[PDB]
């Protein structure tokens, strides 16, 4: 049975983790309780670039625990009866719990979820019920989710390419096929982090 709390916990764990490690170096090294703060309290008027990486990196990790956990057949109501992952029956869910979003917010959720949609691999494993990969002649290859190291880079990435909106609003959603699915939005300047 699907529990928010888990799924939530788990996914801003892995988050975190990223976030910690892809900013390491960087004047805003994400600490630990920044981080927390801004998913406890996030800006949702005038995000920077900042808000804008981590909302995204938690909702990706929130998306990848929940797809992946449904493919292990661990919650229910999603998954299987090995099982493909299903990551774009899992944004719906997330879309249904969290908000659908409005502004940048809303333009980023959908960047997010496209990412996502186009992070799938294959992973392959042995018909033997009990073969290694070093034996088995025969594998049967179901679709996963790339591991979410990979996903992070990509956002950090995205975080790296993002526009910066003047004059855009919190309320009014931005033009579909207007600014590019594949690019963040942010709107506000960001403070100096030292
Ligand atoms: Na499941």
């Amino acid at each position: 049975p699907l529990s928010w709390e888990d799924i939530t916990g788990k996914g801003l764990k892995q988050a975190l983790d990223s976030c910690q490690q892809s900013f390491q170096w960087q004047r805003w090294n994400c600490p630990s309780q920044d981080f927390v703060q801004k998913n406890s309290k996030p800006e949702e008027n005038s995000p920077n670039r900042e808000d804008v990486y981590v909302a995204a990196i938690s909702m990706a990790a929130i998306v990848h625990t929940l797809t992946k956990d449904c493919a292990n057949g661990v919650i229910a109501g999603c998954g299987c009866t090995p099982c493909a992952h299903e990551p774009t029956k899992a944004l719906e869910q997330y879309e249904k719990h969290f908000g659908s979003g409005s502004g940048a917010i809303g333009h980023n959720r959908r960047v997010v979820g496209a990412l996502l949609q186009r992070s799938l691999e294959q992973e392959c494993r042995c018909k033997q019920p009990g073969a290694v990969q070093g034996e088995c002649q025969e594998e049967e290859c179901v679709a996963v989710l790339k591991p979410f190291e990979a996903i992070a880079q990509d956002l950090l990435q995205m975080y790296d390419d993002a526009i910066q909106l003047e004059g855009a609003s919190s309320n009014l959603k931005i033009m579909w096929q207007n600014i590019p699915l594949d690019s963040l939005v942010f709107m506000q300047d960001s403070p100096n982090y030292c």
